[PDB]
């Protein structure tokens, strides 16, 4: 029952500094252009221990499935293969990436009936708001 109140189809509804998170993560223009558009549905579902969050869009489709604390490989929608590795700290998800001596944050938490996603590249932090499809 950990991560109950995330599982669900949600869909997002507003996005603030995206194009500098993807700036500092090294994105290039193109990629950083139609990324930018895409308003994907997020489906997080649990299955015993293994979360699944997918991610569908325009821009491409994306799914990690995962066991809290326990490194995986994942390709990220902009063909980072990165190391990540993702807990529950405090009822939040924090789910860090490592590649290429880099690294960023992205956690996602419950606030009202929205499901808030935060990317954190160094100093640079952008804010993705989804509500429930
Ligand atoms: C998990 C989080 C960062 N995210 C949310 S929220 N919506 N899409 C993404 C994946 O990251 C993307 C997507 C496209 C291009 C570049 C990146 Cl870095």
């Amino acid at each position: 029952h950990m991560c109950d109140a995330f599982v669900g189809t949600w869909k997002l509804v507003s996005s603030e500094n995206f194009d500098d998170y993807m700036k500092e993560v090294g994105v290039g223009f193109a990629t950083r252009k139609v990324a930018g558009m895409a308003k994907p549905n997020m489906i997080i579902s649990v299955n015993g221990d293994v979360i699944t969050i997918k991610s569908e869009s325009t821009f491409k489709n994306t799914e990690i499935s995962f066991i809290l604390g326990q490194e995986f490989d994942e390709v990220t929608a902009d063909d980072r293969k990165v190391k990540s590795t993702i807990t529950l700290d405090g009822g939040v998800l924090v789910h860090v990436q490592k590649w290429d001596g880099k690294s960023t944050t992205i956690k996602r938490k419950r606030e009202d009936d929205k499901l808030v996603v935060e990317c954190v590249m160094k100093g640079v932090t952008s804010t993705r708001v989804y509500e429930r499809a």
